[PDB]
């Protein structure tokens, strides 16, 4: 009668050193320790008898990249057979902008990585993995409730100005500029006890700037963090039966920043067409978090996400029941035909970034002065253009027209193609609720339209009352959709629009075939389309201690007292943390002293959000690693204690393991 659930939770995290962080594209972004720990978070459905099983897998990454959903589908394969293949896998990424970069294929996203990174990536593919296999191995008869409803002032439009492009009937239908519902997916055993849950929320998760090195899964990470720590009560953070996924949706032009763009130098506000200050230029229009710090501003809007989270969990009235399928096929994105009338159409192109590309957001802005908004190139850069990439053909500036093209990625295939051609297009659906697989990030208007047209297409053919969602960042990595009166304006999402004008329409279209495969039960009469290509292709220091020390030994302990609100610190001699990337879940731990049974015993871990691990490289080997917690005001006064856990390189190259402790001390009362 109802579906059989499983659901798992398993450390993806890459390396917390020696390497840069994904998303921002900053030059000198490179990680510097860890904030909290990166999951996958898989959720696997079946039919009664076993049959016809769907997997949706929300994972604390910037970006689901080609190369990596290639390797997961085919150790899927080895390990499973036909239980799980290309069709109903869903690999979504929740876009954190503070995750480890160098785990794409393609060279563009190599070029902003600065290389591949194998044990980054390797670690990602057995956690994403790890998560199904626990999915896999605990499921259990039970139910699915879906709930709706809106989160309020944890998001602005970003673009505004390309928003009220769109046609004015279209736009008088929405309350606001950006999707303020958020849809949580609720799941129980037929005891009614929680199995999990799924939150689809468009939001970017840039609430941790690109100044920050400390590796994290920001906003929709730190909800997921409390949902899951308010239900496993008594676990750890990263521990625990119930796993709570926030999914990525159309985020596109989506801020958590929401005290809006100003001036950092009047404070005055920049909210205008070009993002851009009269004194200083772009580079001085920037958008601000509530809260007191980076810190803050991310726990205040996660908490929020959380808050309703939770309330449309328990809330959950609404069963989803109904069959499973899914509809899956690659699409060449270079040459869509798409149809804007009865007797009119157009054409997507080879994929291209326009000039505004290189200006960034409010949220995370460039450093060579480029503005949103350029529908005209110059000499200048055009030049540079040509001299070192080449010079862009002039089927492919048409194609793009109004867009100014910067890179023309699309011609450049030296040493590898520079982006995509083939592109993932899936929907899978769970009863009336239909989940599309969205290659990139859809702009709020973009996810709309997209939703809508699918769910026509499903009523249409006898689907009624379906719920559609917006999966963003899934399968592979195509930068932003907008529509095409955004992609007008040029602001940065429609300059990363990189299929040209009519990417939507091509997708809209794409879309509801599949939806169409879906209700008419022919989704085996889908074409397979073009199949994706595989491609195949820091010097070594041994660590070092101090002269009569060895790794793990105290270099300065914490203050004997604190009271609740301060940071204890401690700082150890210490190795490189990539030689710790598979036993090692964390590397620190807070202990509190319990006097009745003398023992001690592990309040926090370096996934808790409270504790801080900063790694800092010295001369020929030197090294220390800093752990710091940052004491809460609800924390419980008492003796306390802090452990670091490492690994350190000799040299013929082996890794070997080594312990710190910290001298015990004491949260007092006051
Ligand atoms: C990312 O967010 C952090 C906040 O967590 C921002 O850090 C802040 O940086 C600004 C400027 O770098 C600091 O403002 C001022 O800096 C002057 C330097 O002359 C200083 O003397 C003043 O005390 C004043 O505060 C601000 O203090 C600092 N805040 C914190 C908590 O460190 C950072 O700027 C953000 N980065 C981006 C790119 O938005
Ligand atoms: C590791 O920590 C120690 C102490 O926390 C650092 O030592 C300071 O080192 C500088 C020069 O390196 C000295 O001038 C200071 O007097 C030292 N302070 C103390 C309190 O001893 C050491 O530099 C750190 N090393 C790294 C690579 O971060
Ligand atoms: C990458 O790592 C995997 C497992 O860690 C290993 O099998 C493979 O040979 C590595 N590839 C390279 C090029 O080092
Ligand atoms: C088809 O598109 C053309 C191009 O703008 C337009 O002139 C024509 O009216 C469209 N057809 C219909 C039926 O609207
Ligand atoms: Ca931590
Ligand atoms: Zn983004």
């Amino acid at each position: 009668s109802g579906y059989h659930i499983g659901v798992g939770r398993a450390d993806c995290t890459g390396q917390v050193a020696d390497i840069n962080l994904m998303g921002y594209g900053k030059s000198g972004q490179n990680a510097q320790g860890i904030l909290t720990r990166l999951y996958s978070r898989a959720f696997i459905m079946a039919e009664p008898d076993g049959s016809n099983r769907t997997v949706f897998v929300s994972i604390d990454i910037g970006m689901v990249s080609q190369r990596l959903r290639l390797e997961v589908l085919n150790r899927l394969q080895s390990k499973y057979g036909s239980l799980y293949r290309r069709d109903n896998v869903i690999l979504s990424g929740t876009h954190t902008h503070s995750g480890p970069a160098g785990y794409f294929q393609y060279t563009v996203f190599v070029i902003a990585s600065e290389g591949f990174s194998n044990q980054t990536f390797q670690h990602m593919v057995t956690g994403i993995l790890k998560s199904i296999d626990i999915a896999h191995t605990n499921m259990k008869p039970g139910k699915i409730f879906i709930n709706k409803g809106n989160v309020d002032g944890v998001q602005i439009n970003r673009s505004p100005y390309s928003y009220l492009q769109n046609p004015q009937s279209e736009r008088a239908r929405y309350s606001s500029n950006t999707d303020k519902e958020m849809i949580v997916l609720k799941m129980v055993d037929l005891n009614g006890d929680d199995l999990g849950l799924i939150s689809w929320f468009a939001i970017h998760p840039v609430s941790m700037n690109n100044s920050n090195h400390l590796v994290n899964s920001d906003n929709v990470g730190y909800a997921s963090y409390l949902l899951e720590q308010e239900k496993n009560k008594g676990y750890l953070p990263g521990q625990g039966p119930f796993v709570a996924a926030f999914a990525s949706s159309n985020l596109g032009d989506v801020s958590p920043n929401i005290l809006g763009p100003r001036c950092i130098n009047t404070g005055e506000s920049c909210d205008n067409a070009n993002s851009t200050c009269p004194i200083g230029g772009p580079s001085m229009c920037i958008a601000k978090g509530p809260g007191q710090d980076m810190f803050d501003s991310t726990q205040i809007i996660g908490r929020a996400m959380y808050q309703r989270a939770k309330e449309l969990y328990a809330s959950a009235s609404q069963e989803v029941t109904g069959p499973l399928a899914s509809a899956h096929q690659w699409v060449d994105m270079t040459d869509v035909t798409v149809w804007l009338n009865s007797t009119h159409a157009s054409k997507t192109c080879k994929p291209a970034l326009g000039y505004s590309f290189a200006a960034g957001t409010i949220d995370g802005v460039g450093g060579l002065n480029f503005t949103q908004g350029k529908t005209e190139g110059d000499p200048f850069w055009d030049t540079i253009r040509d001299q070192i990439l080449g010079k862009p053909s002039e089927e492919i500036k048409e194609c793009h027209k109004p867009k100014p093209i910067l890179l023309h990625t699309g011609e450049l295939s030296k040493p590898h193609p520079w982006h995509p051609d083939i592109v993932d297009v899936q929907i899978i659906t769970l009863g009336s609720l239909a989940i599309t697989a969205i290659p990139g990030e859809f702009t709020t208007m973009s996810g709309r339209r997209l939703r809508e047209a699918v769910q026509a297409e499903f009523a249409s053919h006898g689907m009624q009352n379906m719920t559609v969602v917006i999966s963003g960042l899934c399968n592979v990595y195509t930068h932003y959709i907008t529509t095409y009166e955004e992609y007008q304006a040029q602001r940065y999402e429609a300059a990363s629009t990189i299929y040209g004008p009519h990417t939507l329409s091509a997708y809209i279209q794409l879309f509801r075939n599949l939806a169409k495969a879906i209700a008419t039960d022919t989704v085996a009469n889908l074409s397979r389309g073009p199949e994706p290509p595989f491609f195949k292709q820091i010097p070594s220091i041994v660590d070092r201690a101090p002269k009569g020390r060895t790794f793990g030994d105290v270099l300065q302990p914490a203050k004997p007292e604190y009271r609740v609100g301060e940071v204890a610190e401690v700082i150890f001699v210490g190795a490189n943390p990539k030689n710790s990337v598979q036993t090692h879940q964390t590397f620190l731990t807070v202990e509190k002293y319990e006097a009745t049974s003398t023992s001690w015993q592990i309040v926090c871990n370096d996934a808790s959000w409270e504790t801080r691990f900063y790694w800092h490289k010295g001369l020929l080997g030197l090294s220390n690693a800093t752990v710091e917690w940052h004491i809460p005001d609800t924390a419980q006064p008492g003796i306390y204690r802090i452990r670091y856990f490492g690994h350190n390189r000799k040299q013929p190259a082996v890794i070997l393991s080594f312990e710190g402790t910290s001298p015990a001390f004491e949260v007092v009362t006051i």
